[PDB]
DNA sequence: GAGAAAACCCAATTGT
RNA sequence: AAAGAAAAC
DNA sequence: ACAATTGGGTTTTCTTTTC
C-alpha cells in the first residue's frame, strides 16, 4: 500500500515528537513545501502529528502555518487537527478559549466532539487541556460518565466471576514493605537494561600475566570508549547535517538516547561478541531491538510513567502482601482496574526498515571506530593501527552471509584475562518483583517493556488483530490465567546447585546433563581430525548453555524471583525468561522450587512419594498402591541418595529423571525423619499428568466408548496404556518374522519398548506420514547405545511397518473426527481462507501458514495442523480453567501443558478440580459450535455458490458422539495421573 | 593455494 | 539467513 | 500431465558458517 519511504517520514516524525526539538521536523515539511511534487505523496497524519506537537509546544502561527499547507493541496482537516487546535487553545489564552471560530466551525460542519473526546487516543494531560478549551464555551458539557467494568458472562467462565460464592484467594508469604523495595530492585535492574552476573567457571588465583591482560583490556576499553564518542558526535552532526538538507535521516533515532548510553550499549554488544564473531544482519537486528528496548524506558523516565507506576504498584500489593489486605478481595486484574489505572502509553515498534538501517548504522559504527594496537607479545613503539572487527563473507553457503569476526589477538586476550562476569538483558532474566497483571492484550509481564499475549514469529499481526477486535471480556479468563501463572514466586533449591556446580567445575558428568569441559574430547587423519572438532564443538555449545544457567542459578540463589507468563498462538502457556525455568531439562526442574511452601497434611507424604516413584521411571503401568509400595521398599536408597548423593551407591542416577529424583529424595528425607511429618513445610512441586491427552480430547468429543476405556477415561484399578498394546503387538509381530530368519526383526530382541513407538502412536491420529514415523522411530533407536547402528536403518523401515497396523479396532471414531477435522481444513484453504476458530474460553485462534513465497494459505500445512491445533487449544482451555478453578480454593499452580504441578497437600483437590473442568468443558456441543462457527465464517457469502455448498455439506457432516457418560471421568483415578 | 563414508527411503501436493 | 547439536510438551 | 517439494504440531537455547 505505502510507500517505503512514505512509511518510513511517518516515523520520522513521530521520532521528533518524541525527543521535542521539532523545527528540523517542520524544517523538512518546509522543504517539501517549497516544490509541489515534494510535498506530494506525503499522509496527513504526518500532518496531524506536527500539528500536535506544535500543539505540546503552544506556538499557534506554525500551527496556523500548517493548517494553511491541510488546505493547501487537496487535503482535509480531520478529528487530530482540531484536537490539537484545541489544545493549542487550552496551551494559550488569547480569544479565550475559541468564542469565535474553531468549535462552532466544528459544530457546523458536522464532525462529533464525543469522538473528539473518546475516539482517537491522547494523554491525560492533553485531554484534560483540550477539554479546559471545550469549557470555555458552554461550560455544562460533561464527559461521558465511567461505565462499571464489564464481566465476562459465559457459561464455562460464569462461575470465577460470580461474587455470591465463597473464594479462598491465596496470599504471599512476603510483607508488603518487602515487596515494595523488591519492586524497586527489579525497577532500577530494568533502568539499566542489562545485569552482571558472576561466573560460575572455576575461580582461578591471579598471576601477573592476568593483571597485564586486564590492565591491557582497561586501557583499551577507555580508547574504544572515546572512539566511539567521537565517531557518535561525527554521524550526529553529518546526519543532521542531512536532515537540514531536506531528506530523511536518522538522526531524531540517535536523539532518542544518551550518547554514554549508546557508546555503552557498543561496547556491552562487543564484549558478547562470539569467538567466531556474529553475522552482520542478525548483530544489526539486536542493536535496533536494544536501542528500542532503552528508548521505551527512556521515554517513561522522561515522561513521568515511572511514578505513576510506583504508586499504583506500591497500592497494588495490597492483595498480595501477607501483612496487608484489601476491603473487596478481587482478582489481581480486578485490583489493578479498581486502584485507577495509568495508560500504559507504550510507544508502538518503528517500520522494519528504519530497524534495519539504525542496526547496520550502528553495526558499521562499531566496526569502524573501535581499533587496537597490533602486536601485545612484544611491545615496539611502532605498533600498527589493526582493526577489531573484521567483515567477511561465507564461501559454503547458497546465499553468502556477512560475518563479523574478532581478530586474533583479542581472542587470546578474553581467553587470558578470564573474565568472571556475564552479562543478561533485563528481560531474560525472572523478575526480582511480582510481575504486572495482564489488563490488556498490550499490558502485563514486565515492568516497562512491552511484552506480546501471543508468542509469534516473523512479525505476524494477525493474531493480536484478532485479540484486539474480540470483544473485551471474551480474553478475560486466558488474562487471569496468565497473570496465575506469573504470580507463583519461585526459589532456587541450594544443595542441588552445589552438587551440579561440582561436577560443573571439575570433570563434568555427561550422564547426569552436565557438560564435560572443552577439554576430554576424544583425540583417515582428517576423518579423525574433522570428527574431533565436530565433538569438542557440541561439547563447548552445551557446557556455553550450561554456564548460562548456572551462573543464573548462582546469581538467583538467596532472592525470591518470579516468571511472567505467555500464549503461542493456540492458547498454550509458556514462561518468558528463557534460559532458567519450569519448562526446560532435568537439571533446571531440580534446580526450582515454589518459595511458598505448604504443610504437607495426612496426604502430603503419600503424594510425595507417588511423585517419587514417577520420577524414577519404575513401576508405570502399576496402580498407585504399587506405587506406595515400591517407594516404601527402597526406603534405604531413597535416603543415601539424600544423604550421600555422590560417595554412596547412587541409586538416583538410575532413576529416569535423575535430578529431579535426587531432589524428592531430599524433600523425602526431610519430611521422614522429622518429628511431625504431618506439618512440614514443603516448597516441591508434585506433578500430575494425563494419560494420551490427544487421544482422551478426541475420545471426549466422540464419546466413544472403547476409547474413553482406552485412555483411562473410565475408571479402572490398573492404568490403561495404548503405547505398551502398541509395542506388544509388535513384538508379537517381530517374533513371528524373527523365527523366519528375518535378520532386521532378529536383531531388535528387547528393543521394542513404549519409548519407541510412542510418538509414532501418538501421531496417527495428527496425520503422520509413514516418513516422519521414521524420523521418530529413527532418533529413539540411536539413543540406545546397545543396538547396532549400522542396522539401524532398515530397523525403521521395518517399525513403520507393523506399528501403522493398527488399521481395525484401533480409535474409528477418532480418526471420523480427525477425517472431518481434517477435510474441512482442506476445504476452507481451497478457498483461499486461513483456519480460524474460537477457543470456548473465548480465545481466537488463527493459523498463520501462508506459505505463498504470504498471500495465500498453504493447504498442506494448514490441514495437517488443524488437528493438534485445535486438541492443543482444547487442552489449553482445560488447563485454564483447572487453573481458575485451583485459584478460587488457595492453590499454587503451574503448568507444564498436560502437566500440572502443586504442593503435595493440594494434589487431589487439583485433582478434582481438573476432573470437574474436563467435565463441563466437553459437556459443550465442541463439534456442534465449531461446525456452526465454520458455517457461520466460511460459508456465508453469495458469491460462491457451490464451492458453499461443498463445504457446507462437508460441516455438517460433523460425526454423532457415541454413548460415553463424560461425569464418569469424575471417577476416572488415571486421567490424570 | 586448492578425489570411493552415503544416504539409502516413497507416495500426496505444487509451480510449471 | 543456512548449517552442527541439545532440551520441553 | 512433469518434475520438484515435502514429510503431524508447538516452544526454548548454544557456538560456528573453507580446509
Ligand atoms: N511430539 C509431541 C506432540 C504432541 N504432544 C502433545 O502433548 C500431549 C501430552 O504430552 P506427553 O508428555 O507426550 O504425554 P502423553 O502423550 O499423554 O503420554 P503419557 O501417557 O506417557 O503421559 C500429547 C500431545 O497432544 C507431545 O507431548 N509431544
Ligand atoms: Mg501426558
Amino acid at each position: 500500500q505505502l510507500s517505503g519511504q512514505q512509511q518510513r517520514l511517518l516515523a520520522f516524525f513521530k521520532c521528533c515528537l518524541l525527543t521535542d526539538q521539532l523545527p528540523l521536523a517542520h524544517h523538512l515539511l518546509v522543504v517539501h513545501h517549497g516544490q509541489r511534487q515534494k510535498r506530494k505523496l506525503l499522509t496527513l497524519d504526518m500532518y496531524n502529528a506536527v500539528m500536535l506537537g506544535w500543539a505540546r509546544q503552544g506556538a499557534f502561527k506554525e500551527l496556523v502555518y500548517v493548517l494553511f499547507m491541510v488546505k493547501d493541496a487537496g487535503l482535509t482537516p480531520d478529528l487530530l487537527s482540531y484536537a490539537a487546535a484545541l489544545q493549542c487553545m487550552g496551551r494559550q489564552d488569547q480569544d479565550a478559549g475559541t468564542i469565535e471560530r474553531c468549535l462552532e466551525q466544528m459544530s457546523q460542519e458536522g464532525l462529533k466532539l464525543q469522538a473528539l473526546f473518546t475516539a482517537v487516543l491522547l494523554s491525560e494531560e492533553d485531554r484534560a487541556t483540550v477539554l479546559k478549551a471545550v469549557h470555555k464555551v458552554k461550560p455544562t458539557f460533561s464527559l461521558p460518565p465511567q461505565l462499571p467494568p464489564p464481566v465476562n458472562t459465559s457459561k464455562l467462565l460464569r462461575d470465577v466471576y460470580a461474587k455470591d460464592g465463597r473464594v479462598s484467594y491465596p496470599k504471599l508469604h512476603l510483607p508488603l514493605k518487602t515487596l515494595q523495595c523488591l519492586f524497586e530492585k527489579q525497577l532500577h535492574m530494568e533502568l539499566a537494561s542489562r545485569v552482571c552476573v558472576v561466573s560460575v567457571e572455576k575461580p582461578t588465583l591471579p598471576s601477573k600475566e592476568v593483571k597485564h591482560a586486564r590492565k591491557t583490556l582497561k586501557t583499551l576499553r577507555d580508547q574504544w570508549e572515546k572512539a566511539l564518542c567521537r565517531a557518535l558526535r561525527e554521524t550526529k552532526n553529518r546526519l543532521e547535517r542531512e536532515v537540514y538538507e531536506g531528506r530523511f535521516s536518522l538522526y531524531p533515532f540517535l536523539c532518542l538516547l544518551d550518547e554514554r548510553e549508546v557508546v555503552r550499549m557498543l561496547l556491552q554488544v562487543l564484549q558478547a561478541l562470539p569467538a567466531q564473531g556474529e553475522s552482520f544482519t542478525t548483530l544489526a537486528r539486536e542493536l535496533s531491538a536494544r536501542t528500542f528496548s532503552r528508548h521505551v524506558v527512556q521515554r517513561q523516565r522522561v515522561s513521568g510513567q515511572v511514578q505513576a507506576l510506583q504508586n499504583h504498584y506500591r497500592k497494588y500489593l495490597c492483595l498480595l502482601a501477607s501483612d496487608a489486605e484489601v476491603p473487596e478481595p478481587c482478582l489481581p486484574r480486578q485490583y489493578w482496574e479498581e486502584l485507577g489505572a495509568p495508560e500504559a502509553l507504550r510507544e508502538q515498534p518503528w517500520p522494519l526498515p528504519v530497524q534495519m538501517e539504525l542496526g547496520k548504522l550502528l553495526a558499521e559504527m562499531l566496526v569502524q571506530a573501535t581499533q587496537m594496537p597490533c602486536s601485545l607479545d612484544k611491545p615496539h613503539r611502532s605498533s600498527r593501527l589493526v582493526p577489531v572487527l573484521y567483515h567477511v563473507y561465507s564461501f559454503r553457503n547458497v546465499q553468502q552471509i556477512g560475518i563479523l569476526k574478532p581478530h586474533p589477538a583479542y581472542v587470546q586476550l578474553l581467553e587470558k584475562a578470564a573474565e568472571p562476569t556475564l552479562t543478561f538483558e533485563a528481560v531474560d532474566v525472572p523478575m526480582l518483583c511480582p510481575p504486572l497483571p495482564w489488563t490488556s492484550p498490550h499490558s502485563g509481564a514486565f515492568l516497562l517493556s512491552p511484552t506480546k499475549l501471543m508468542r509469534t514469529v516473523e512479525g505476524a499481526t494477525q493474531h493480536q488483530e484478532l485479540l484486539e477486535t474480540c470483544p473485551p471480556t471474551a480474553l478475560h479468563g486466558a488474562l487471569d490465567a496468565l497473570t496465575q501463572l506469573g504470580n507463583c514466586a519461585w526459589r532456587v533449591n541450594g544443595r542441588v546447585l552445589d552438587l551440579v556446580l561440582q561436577l560443573f567445575q571439575a570433570k563434568g558428568c555427561p550422564q547426569l546433563g552436565v557438560p564435560a569441559p572443552p577439554s576430554e574430547a576424544p583425540q583417515e587423519l582428517r576423518r579423525e581430525l574433522a570428527h574431533c572438532q565436530k565433538v569438542a564443538r557440541e561439547m563447548h555449545s552445551l557446557r556455553a548453555e550450561a554456564l548460562y544457567r548456572l551462573s543464573l542459578a548462582q546469581h538467583l540463589r538467596d532472592r525470591v524471583f518470579w516468571l511472567p507468563h505467555n500464549m503461542d498462538f493456540r492458547g498454550r502457556t509458556y514462561p518468558c525468561p528463557p534460559h532458567f525455568n519450569h519448562l526446560g531439562s532435568d537439571v533446571a526442574r531440580a534446580l526450582l522450587e515454589f518459595a511458598q511452601g505448604r504443610p504437607l497434611g495426612p496426604h502430603g507424604l503419600d503424594w510425595l512419594k507417588i511423585h517419587l516413584v514417577n520420577l524414577t521411571g519404575l513401576k508405570k503401568r502399576e496402580p498407585l498402591r504399587k506405587r506406595l509400595a515400591f517407594a516404601e521398599e527402597v526406603m534405604d536408597d531413597i535416603l543415601d541418595s539424600a544423604d550421600q548423593p555422590l560417595t554412596g551407591r547412587k541409586w538416583w542416577m538410575g532413576a529416569e529423571e535423575p535430578w529431579q529424583t535426587l531432589a524428592c529424595c531430599m524433600e523425602v528425607a526431610n519430611a521422614v525423619r522429622a518429628s511431625d511429618p504431618a506439618a512440614y513445610v514443603s516448597h516441591l512441586p508434585v506433578h500430575q499428568d494425563g494419560s494420551c491427552n490427544g487421544l482422551q480430547h478426541y475420545a471426549a468429543l466422540g464419546r466413544d466408548s472403547v476409547g474413553a476405556a482406552s485412555v483411562n477415561l473410565e475408571p479402572s484399578d490398573v492404568p490403561q496404556d495404548v503405547y505398551s498394546g502398541v509395542a506388544a503387538q509388535v513384538e508379537v509381530f517381530r517374533r513371528q518374522d524373527a523365527q523366519r530368519g528375518m535378520r532386521v526383526a532378529q536383531v531388535l530382541e528387547g528393543f521394542i519398548t513404549r519409548k519407541v513407538v510412542k510418538q509414532t502412536v501418538m501421531t496417527v491420529v495428527y496425520g503422520v506420514t509413514r516418513y516422519g514415523g521414521r524420523l521418530q522411530i529413527e532418533k529413539r533407536l540411536r539413543e540406545l547405545s546397545d543396538f547396532p547402528q549400522e542396522f539401524v536403518w532398515e530397523a525403521s523401515h521395518y517399525l513403520v511397518r507393523q506399528v501403522f497396523k493398527s488399521l481395525q479396532e484401533m480409535f474409528s471414531g477418532t480418526r471420523a473426527i480427525q477425517h472431518w477435522l481434517t477435510e474441512s481444513a482442506r476445504l476452507i484453504s481451497h478457498m483461499g481462507s486461513v483456519v480460524e476458530w474460537v477457543t470456548p474460553l473465548g480465545v481466537p485462534v488463527i493459523q498463520p501458514y501462508r506459505l505463498d513465497s504470504s498471500r495465500k494459505p498453504n493447504t498442506r500445512k494448514q490441514k495437517n495442523g488443524f488437528p493438534p491445533n485445535f486438541i492443543h487449544s482444547l487442552d489449553s482451555s482445560h488447563m485454564m480453567l483447572t487453573a481458575l478453578h485451583c485459584y478460587r480454593k488457595g492453590l499454587t499452580f503451574v503448568s507444564v501443558h498436560d502437566c500440572y504441578w502443586t504442593h503435595a497437600a493440594d494434589v487431589s483437590v487439583m485433582n478434582q478440580v481438573c476432573r470437574e473442568q474436563f467435565v463441563r468443558l466437553h459437556s459443550e456441543p465442541i463439534l456442534q459450535d465449531l461446525s456452526r462457527f465454520l458455517v457461520k465464517r466460511f460459508c456465508s457469502e453469495p458469491q460462491k455458490i457451490l464451492e458453499a455448498s461443498q463445504l457446507k455439506e462437508t460441516l455438517q457432516a460433523v460425526p454423532k458422539p457415541g454413548a460415553f457418560d463424560l461425569e464418569q471421568v469424575k471417577r476416572s483415578t488415571y486421567f490424570f495421573s
